[PDB]
């Protein structure tokens, strides 16, 4: 599919998650679960819905591998997959978990109204 999803690493991470001039919501997933490539889909098309709103040069889509980075799903304190929490501009060390239905629509209005 078309996306400006962002692959993070434990490296990168929090290069790309931190930054104070974005607002950042990251998807925490596991390749090999059938909810999470739903998730990875839903987060492509966030990705392009963002690019096209008023928040676009702001707002990043970005994604990480908790098989591959376990390190970070450590740090982050994530406990299960999908993960998706809004690491905003202000808000880095209590950022906004997302446990609504997972339909574009519905993640579009929760980032409107988190930013």
């Amino acid at each position: 599919r078309p996306s400006r999803v962002v692959e993070l690493t434990d490296e990168t991470f929090d290069s790309i998650v931190m930054d104070p001039e974005k607002d950042v919501f990251v998807l925490y997933y596991v390749p090999w679960s059938r909810h999470s490539v739903a998730a990875m889909r839903l987060w492509d098309d966030l990705s392009m819905s963002q690019s096209q709103k008023r928040n676009h040069l702001t707002f990043v889509a970005a994604r990480i591998d908790g098989e591959k980075y376990p390190d970070v799903i450590e740090r982050m304190r994530v406990s299960g997959f999908p993960t998706m929490r809004y690491y905003t501009r202000i808000d880095k060390q209590e950022p906004f978990e997302y446990s609504g239905q997972r339909y574009l629509s519905l993640v579009d209005s929760f980032v409107f109204q988190n930013t």
